[PDB]
């Protein structure tokens, strides 16, 4: 316990990664029909994201060293989120034909709202020396979610 | 066809009643299962928002057919909130007071989204009673938030 | 605009200082009788304190340089709060005789609660290199408020 | 002697009514005076908690004497909350949405302290109605919080 125990931050990353990866597996396996289980995966992901905001609210700021140590796990999580979004977009045809396009749209709008809250929280923990890269990562994920929102809009 | 509304009500009822089963028999110790039950309930609530968002408003006949199930669900939610408050002592002793507070804040936000959406779907003849039931739930959640605050 | 604009933090300090100083002047001028105006001064101080929590919630962390620059204004504010508390305690006799001892006690308990919330907020903004001195300043103010609570307890 | 209760009611009524005067005639522009009005109202509310904390419970006859003034005050608070919501557009255009949201969160916390205290003072014969009025105010504050969230 000499150093910081930044395990709170690592746990949030892992919890979100677990939710993303379950969604991703299910979206890749999906080849048509009822998509309720995908919406439910999305809602476990929203819960993980909002759990993060609450878990980390009262944490002290990250040092440069502490934040640097999280750059790897955060870039990995970005990569995973962006891939999951692409795999979702890839399944637009079966999803829309099954009558789930709107519902997916609506889930994505809730993902966007939750991601924005978590990004905002993160910006209150990162030291200035990592503020630009952290914002870049957050913007990438926001742009990915918007791509998904745009793909399912009007369906 | 109003099966979308009946499915939401049933899914939330499943989750509320499972929570009531577990909280009534909880006397102390680890409460992770109770938080999980609350998570399922938030997910059901959000699934409801996503499901009903683009449904057109209910006719007086369609809404009337939902009155029984809705009123029962209201009563079950009010019971869940009171049961939770009743178990504050063991939950706080177990170190779960802050977790319960945080989960209730998420319940409050999800419920508010669903309530606002419901108010757009109900016909005027049932608007005042629907609002009364929604307000009771919202106020009850807040009373739970008050009970666990600072723990 | 090149540097941080830490004016949000300075405004909170000034707003609290304004409320403290009005209370202090009124407590020193008080020599008996109705003390409702003192309770009202205390409640302007509670508002300033809670306004601070809300104003600063979404700020990014302070750098070492930024936090260092606030050490002076924060020590001055501590000095002012501790003095006000002493001047309040000094007036215990007329306050108690006027029937205001409980009410002062209750006001102080609300000051304590609000100061705890603000201290907690401050701990989420200070970088580690100033975390011990910031905690020491916060503890000093808490100990002062407790001295006042103890003086008016049971009255 | 229940003058302490009458003074609290009058002080909160002064503040609520001043706010109603100002919000009803507000059509846009700087809203700093409206926030000041809200600040006075929070101070009055907290002054009430501090004042009544140690007063013993009300007899049925003492509480009955407060029913008129309390019910009027309830109605004025519900009006203030609706009036505020009605002026969301000019308040948000003026750049005051977040300030209003933050002030309402403080109103909510102050009101919850005072409501909890009141519930300890009211005799049983008026407990259910007192709680109903308190819940309506709490839920109304929350509806204002919802209206200004994210602005
Ligand atoms: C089936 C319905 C759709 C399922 C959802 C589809 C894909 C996953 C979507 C979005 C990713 C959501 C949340 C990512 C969470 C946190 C990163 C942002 C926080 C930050 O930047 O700090
Ligand atoms: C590269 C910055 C270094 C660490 C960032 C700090 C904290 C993040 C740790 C936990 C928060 C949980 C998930 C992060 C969500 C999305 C990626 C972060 C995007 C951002 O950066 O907003
Ligand atoms: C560990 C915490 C778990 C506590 C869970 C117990 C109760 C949760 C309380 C309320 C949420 C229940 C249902 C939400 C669904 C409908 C109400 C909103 C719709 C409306 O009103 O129109
Ligand atoms: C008793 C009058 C209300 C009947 C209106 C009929 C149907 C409402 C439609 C859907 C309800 C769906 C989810 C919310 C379920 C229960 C919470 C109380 C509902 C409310 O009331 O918000
Ligand atoms: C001494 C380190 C620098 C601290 C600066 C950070 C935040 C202070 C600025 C604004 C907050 C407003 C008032 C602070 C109140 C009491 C002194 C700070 C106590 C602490 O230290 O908790
Ligand atoms: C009738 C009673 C009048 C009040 C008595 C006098 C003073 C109240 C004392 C303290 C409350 C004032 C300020 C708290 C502000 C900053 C400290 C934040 C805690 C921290 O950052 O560490
Ligand atoms: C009709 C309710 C019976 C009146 C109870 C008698 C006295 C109330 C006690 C204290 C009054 C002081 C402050 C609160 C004032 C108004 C809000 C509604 C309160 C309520 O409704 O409690
Ligand atoms: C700019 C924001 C200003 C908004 C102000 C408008 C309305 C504020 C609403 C409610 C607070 C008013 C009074 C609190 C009094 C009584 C409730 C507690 C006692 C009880 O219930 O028993």
């Amino acid at each position: 316990k000499v150093k910081r125990d930044i395990s709170a931050f690592q746990k949030v990353i892992q919890d979100i990664s677990l939710a993303v990866n379950k969604f991703n597996v299910d979206i890749e396996r999906y080849v048509g029909g009822d998509a309720s289980h995908l919406l439910a995966d999305g809602n476990v992901l929203i819960k993980a994201t909002l759990d993060g905001v609450q878990s980390l609210q009262n944490e002290p700021p990250l040092s440069s060293m502490e934040a640097l140590a999280l750059v790897g796990p955060v870039q990995d999580l970005s990569n995973q989120i962006l891939l999951a979004i692409q795999n979702l977009i890839d399944k637009k045809e079966p999803l829309v034909q099954a009558g789930f396009g709107g519902k997916v749209e609506n889930n994505l709008r809730q993902q966007e709202e939750a991601a924005q809250k978590l990004s905002e929280l993160v910006s209150t923990k990162v030291p200035h020396e990592l503020a630009d890269i952290s914002r870049q990562l957050s913007d990438g994920i926001a742009a990915g979610i918007k791509k998904g929102i745009d793909a399912f809009a009007g369906t």
